[PDB]
Formats: structure tokens, C-alpha cells, sequence
DNA sequence: GGGAAATTCCTC
DNA sequence: GAGGAATTTCCC
């Protein structure tokens, strides 16, 4: 309700869920 | 102060 | 309606 369009970016306290790293097995 | 990952807004 | 592109934040 305060600002209309939200800016582009990663919210505060957003942790990474899926790791884009390579798996071992 | 740089890099990486995630979310959002805009065009066709 | 759906997809592509751009910007922000956290950690070392």
C-alpha cells in the first residue's frame, strides 16, 4: 500500500535455497 | 569493495 | 499471457 511498484532486487534476509554449485554423488 | 544468487518489472 | 532482462543484498 505504501509504495506502488516495488524496485528490482533481493529482499532483506533472503537465504539461498537451491545451490547452483555442482553435486558430488 | 567485488562476486554470486534471487526476485521483480517490462515488452511483444 | 508468458518470457527475457535488470537491479539489489549478503558475505569475506
Amino acid at each position: 500500500v505504501p509504495t506502488p511498484k516495488r524496485p528490482r532486487g533481493r529482499p532483506k534476509g533472503s537465504k539461498n535455497k537451491g545451490a547452483a554449485k555442482t553435486r558430488k554423488t
